[PDB]
């Protein structure tokens, strides 16, 4: 269900932070991921909703 991170990125982040192939946010890390939503850098805390396994798909694909 959860894909292998792109369908993820592109829902959730790309509008804000670029599409996925020419993101600023490449070698992001979960922690700085995590942090950011829950302390609503950005405005990012609506996506609190997000599972730990889907917020380290989107960082693993931003790592490749
Ligand atoms: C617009 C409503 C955004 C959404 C959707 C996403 N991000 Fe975001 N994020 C936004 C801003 C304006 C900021 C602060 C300025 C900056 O770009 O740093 C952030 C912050 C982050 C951070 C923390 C900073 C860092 O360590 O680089 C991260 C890690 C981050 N954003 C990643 C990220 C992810 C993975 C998103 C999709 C789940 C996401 N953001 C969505 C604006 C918005
Ligand atoms: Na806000």
């Amino acid at each position: 269900a959860d894909g292998d991170g792109q369908g993820l990125y592109a829902a959730n982040c790309a509008a804000c932070h670029g599409a996925l192939a020419t993101s600023e946010k490449k070698g992001t890390t979960l922690a700085r991921l995590q942090s950011a939503v829950s302390a609503n850098a950005g405005g990012m805390g609506f996506l609190s909703s997000l599972t730990s396994a889907q917020l380290q798909a989107i960082v693993d694909v931003l790592a490749v």
